[PDB]
């Protein structure tokens, strides 16, 4: 997978061009050409912006850990939801929603793919019965809204991917990150209902948190203090 020259990534090929131009999907522009996504993967991106400890004196003198805002989170968690929409309105099911598979694309826009088991992101049925769906696609989006969030940081940091297989179907889940509001929190527990059919549609994640986008109040603290810590890494 290299870049090329309009920008192009040089390696699915039904995949691409089937799943239209949506914005908020990788486009297609044996050789095939992918729309190039200048910002690389939203995981990385998400660390990258973890300013208190790429640029210390930046973060300090302007009280902020990311370089991102909540509108800016929001955002790339409002475009996943809505480029997923589009996949559940084609009946598409994407069976890996993780972070590390949405690009930063250009103008900044949040783009699904999915490029190389995924244990952290994977619904109880999935790990249990390897039965995908749309709602287990939710549950994974969850785990995606709880990455934007913690800004990357490890799903279950501390736990094992075998731990996971018993702990969850007792009804273990991940705690409510610190920098954020509890809106934003509830949306994810909705995304982890045990019953699959209870979790929201990927329609009604993007109406609630477009609800969010537009208040003009913020719902990720990115705002430094005394006790400030980073959600782990490995
Ligand atoms: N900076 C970049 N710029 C452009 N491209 C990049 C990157 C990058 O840093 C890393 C990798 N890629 C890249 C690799 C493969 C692909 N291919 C794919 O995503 N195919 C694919 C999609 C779907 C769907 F997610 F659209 F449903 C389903 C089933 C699939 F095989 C896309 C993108």
């Amino acid at each position: 997978v290299l870049k090329a020259r309009m920008d192009a990534a040089i390696k699915e090929l039904e995949v691409l061009c089937k799943l239209g131009h949506h914005p908020n999907i990788i486009n297609l522009l044996l050789y095939l050409a992918i729309e190039y996504a200048p910002h690389g993967n939203l995981l990385d991106f998400l660390r990258k912006s973890r300013v208190l400890e790429t640029d210390p004196a930046f973060a300090i003198a302007n009280s902020t850990a990311s370089t991102l805002s909540s509108q800016q989170l929001l955002h790339f968690a409002a475009d996943v939801a809505r480029g997923m929409d589009y996949l559940s309105q084609k009946q598409f099911i994407h069976r890996n929603l993780a972070a590390r598979n949405i690009l930063v694309g250009e103008n900044y826009v949040a783009k699904i793919a999915d490029f190389g088991l995924p244990v952290r992101w994977m619904a109880i049925e999935s790990l249990n019965y390897s039965v995908y769906t749309t709602n287990s696609d939710v549950w994974s989006y969850g785990v995606l809204l709880w990455e934007i969030v913690s800004l990357g940081g490890t799903p279950y940091c501390g736990m094992t991917c075998a731990e996971l297989y018993e702990k969850l179907p007792q009804g273990y889940r991940l705690e409510k990150p610190l920098n954020c509001d509890d809106e934003v929190y509830d949306l994810m527990r909705q995304c982890w209902r045990e019953k699959p059919y209870e979790r929201p549609s990927f329609a009604q994640i993007l109406v609630s948190l477009n609800r969010m986008l537009e208040e003009r109040k913020t719902y990720v603290n990115t705002t430094l203090y005394e006790k400030f810590t980073y959600a782990g890494i490995d």
